[PDB]
């Protein structure tokens, strides 16, 4: 079997995609925030308290025939940026662009924190890291790849992010139409539950390639990109004003400059952000100061790939018994 879904930037930032998902009998259809960088499915339901709920779309069990408690499980999660959720199980049917899977772990919200309320585009979200890092209590429950993997023709998934425009995710093949050369393979390590990689170093703009080791992770759920401290103090003193700025959080530049492009490297293969890609718009409403796209990740404990890095590759997620990460120009 295969999926195929279109993902959506819910703004004009790309600050998030979303995916519609069937979950349920007859199907519930909600947008949900596929992420390669947590493992757990959970959705904002009708238990969700309701000053809590503010315009998503809810999943509702008691209206699904196929849907089942999962008796006695609990999850709870607090993500990277501060946010949490947490709720009970139910086992249901969830498909994702035409492949399905049944007694999938759906978990659905009691609490969700303040920033998944304010977000009306987002009902959801969908992991896609590895099944150890899924919360549910007392027993563990795997991921809608995990449980679709031995259906697939190939077990994988790849993200074809777009920018400012909607992309892809694909389950169970690898569309070769949808990437320019060929695709660069790189070794993964699963030990802290996260697709995890070491990138072989980076340019600035027509710099010169610096070949370095850094180790991060492929996150479909980070908005920006965060690297070591060296890193980004090079990229961004080749923008004239730039800046970090405690008060807001991170480095800031004039709105009126051009941005550099930005150079990964995978293996001997190099992935290209164009600097356009690397502008996250002014800090607050008719502000002259922008937000930067690449960030430090000093004081987070981990480098992140996150979308502005993603979304300018095709990347497959080769879930094979040794999982490996592949990128290709797009």
């Amino acid at each position: 079997s295969t999926g195929s879904a279109t993902t959506t930037p819910i703004d004009s930032l790309d600050d998030a995609y979303i995916t519609p998902v069937q979950i349920g009998t007859p199907a519930q259809t909600l947008n949900l925030d596929f992420d390669t960088g947590s493992s757990d499915l959970w959705v904002f339901s009708s238990e969700t308290t309701a000053s809590e709920v503010d315009g998503q779309t809810i999943y509702t069990p008691s209206k699904s025939t196929t849907a089942k408690l999962l008796s006695g499980a609990t999850w709870s999660i607090s993500y990277g940026d501060g946010s949490s959720s947490s709720g009970d199980v139910y086992t249901d049917t969830v498909s994702v662009g035409g492949l399905t899977v049944t007694g999938q772990a759906v978990e659905s919200a009691k609490k969700v924190s303040s920033s998944f309320t304010e977000d009306s585009t987002i009902d959801g979200l969908l992991g896609l890291a590895f099944s150890t890092l899924n919360t549910v209590s007392p027993t563990q429950q795997k991921t809608f790849f995990d449980n679709a993997k031995a259906s697939l023709d190939s077990p994988v998934f790849t993200a074809d992010l777009g920018y400012h425009a909607p992309g892809t995710y694909n389950f169970g093949f690898i569309d070769t139409t949808a990437y320019t050369g060929s695709i660069t393979y790189t070794a993964v390590s699963t030990k802290q539950g996260f697709w995890e990689w070491t990138s072989t170093g980076y340019a600035v703009g027509s710099g010169t390639f610096k070949s370095t080791s850094i180790d991060g992770i492929a996150d479909t759920g980070t908005t920006l990109l965060y690297l070591p401290a060296t890193v980004v103090s090079a990229y961004w003193a080749q923008v004239s004003g730039a800046k970090s700025s405690s008060s807001v959080g991170g480095y800031v530049f004039p709105c009126s400059a051009t941005l550099p492009s930005f150079t990964f490297g995978v293996g001997s293969a190099r992935i290209v952000i164009p600097g356009d890609y690397i502008d996250f718009g002014p800090i607050s409403t008719g502000s002259s100061s922008c937000f930067g796209g690449i960030q430090s990740s000093a004081g987070i404990g981990i480098n992140i790939f996150g979308d502005v890095a993603l979304k300018a590759a095709f990347v497959v997620f080769n879930g094979a018994t040794t999982p490996t990460l592949g990128f290709a120009s797009k």
